[PDB]
Order: structure tokens, then C-alpha cells, then sequence
């Protein structure tokens, strides 16, 4: 399916450490949303295409010393897609901890206008001071 070919490309591309693999499902105006309770972090809200994702992958190894993903559920319905799975994500201190994940895709002409990440950000919160 297309919608999800794209999508898989772009999860690769993170597998990989590839950042021209991520925006390989991206549209050029593409809306990068994580929670506003990633505030604290500098990860919170909205970002706004290739630039901003740039901007948001460049900030993370400020907060944490890994993450892995592992996508397991794809739902479908039109131009929409979310994915259920779970990562991996090590603090700067060397502790681990497996936490889930929820992306919401929005899609049109086969790359993503909008990709936003829902998920538990206490524990991530506790994660990342741990
Ligand atoms: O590129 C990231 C990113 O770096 C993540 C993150 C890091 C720190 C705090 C919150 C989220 C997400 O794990 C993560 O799903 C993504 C991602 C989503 C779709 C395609 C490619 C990559």
C-alpha cells in the first residue's frame, strides 16, 4: 500500500540513522508535533518541515543517549494512518526503558503533511533523569 510504503521508508530511515530516509515521506511543508509536555526538554510542539526536523533530531542527543523503534500495528483509513509500537530509549546515564508510542499520520500525494507523536510523558520524563 502506498501510504504505508512511505511511512515504512521514513521508519527506516530512523532504523538507520539516515536522515534523508525520514524525509523520504515527507512533504516539504510537513507538521512535526510531539507533546506540549516535552516542553522542559525543548521537544514539545510543533515543528515545521525538513528544516524543523532537523532541528528536533539535532536536540535530542542533548536529552537522550538512544532510541530504537520497533512499529507493530498499522491502522488505516484514507489519507490517515496510525502506528502503534514501542522503542527503546536510553537516558544520557545509561538506563533503558521500553515505552510505547502512538503516530498519527495525516498523508496526501504519498507523503505525510503532518506525523504528530502521543505518548506517556511522565514516564518518558523519568526515563530521561533516571
Ligand atoms: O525521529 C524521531 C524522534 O527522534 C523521536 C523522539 C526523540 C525524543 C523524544 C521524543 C521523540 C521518536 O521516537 C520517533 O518516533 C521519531 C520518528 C518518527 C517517524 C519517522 C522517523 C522518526
Amino acid at each position: 500500500s502506498p501510504n504505508i510504503e512511505a511511512i515504512l521508508a521514513s521508519y527506516a530511515g530512523f532504523r538507520d540513522r539516515d536522515i534523508e530516509g525520514i524525509l523520504s515521506g515527507m512533504h516539504p511543508d510537513v507538521e512535526w508535533v510531539h507533546p506540549e509536555g516535552m516542553g522542559k526538554y525543548g521537544l514539545g510542539g510543533t515543528k515545521l518541515g525538513h528544516a524543523g526536523i532537523k532541528e528536533f533530531l539535532a536536540h535530542v542527543p542533548t536529552v537522550l543517549g538512544g532510541m530504537r523503534l520497533a512499529p507493530r500495528e498499522f491502522i488505516e483509513q484514507g489519507d490517515r494512518v496510525v502506528v502503534f509500537g514501542t522503542r527503546e530509549v536510553t537516558s544520557l546515564r545509561g538506563t533503558t526503558a521500553t515505552l510505547d508510542f502512538v503516530h498519527s499520520w495525516t498523508m496526501r500525494d504519498g507523503k505525510a503533511t503532518r506525523m504528530e507523536d502521543i505518548f506517556d510523558t511522565v514516564a518518558f520524563h523519568e526515563l530521561i533523569e533516571s
